[PDB]
């Protein structure tokens, strides 16, 4: 122990503390960021709502919102909040698959449109 400062001293002895001080950084979603198109195995079309560890798992879960009813999931793992999308849209796929959908894949887009207000007049 630190034997040599007496007067102030605090009450830190838990036998418990895998990171606390340190903690490595480990990071796979990167380049990634909230608010974009991915491409879930390179054949499920979606959006990036969220991307990071979880309780139900561990590891990285992005969060993708499918523009058709083919994910299992509305943003709540078992309560657990992520964000906000259909009962079925939005599926938790590994940042392995994780890839940005092809510039030619859109012929039509015109979905998600839940915040609309008007408090001031315009």
């Amino acid at each position: 122990g630190s034997s040599g400062s007496s007067g102030v001293e605090h009450e830190q002895q838990v036998t418990e503390s895998p990171s606390l001080a340190s903690v490595p950084t480990a990071d796979e979603l990167f380049d990634f960021h909230i608010g974009d198109r991915v491409l879930i195995g390179n054949v499920q079309p979606g959006i990036l709502r969220f991307k990071g560890e979880t309780s139900f798992a561990k590891g990285f879960w992005a969060g993708v919102e499918l523009d058709k009813p083919e994910g299992n999931n509305n943003g709540t793992y078992d309560g657990i909040a992520y964000f906000e999308c259909k009962e079925k849209h939005g599926i938790f796929a590994p940042p392995q698959k994780i890839s940005h959908i092809p510039e030619n894949f859109d012929d039509y887009v015109d979905i998600n449109e839940d915040e609309d207000s008007g408090p001031s007049s315009g």
